[PDB]
C-alpha cells in the first residue's frame, strides 16, 4: 500500500 | 496495492 | 493490484 | 530493461 | 534498469 | 537503476 | 503504507 | 540507484 | 506509515 | 543512492 520499494 | 517494486 | 514489479 | 511496470 | 514501478 | 517505485 | 523504501 | 520510493 | 527508509 | 523515501 502506498509506494513501496524493497531490494 | 499502490506502487510496489521488489528486487 | 496497482503497479507491481518483482525481479 | 530489467523489470518495469508502468500504469 | 533494475526493478521499476511507476503509477 | 536499483529498485524504484514512483506513484 | 505511505512511502517505504527498504534495502 | 539503490532503493528509492517517491510518492 | 508516513515516510520510512530502512537500510 | 542508498535508501531514499520521498513523499
Amino acid at each position: 500500500t502506498g509506494v513501496t520499494a524493497v531490494a
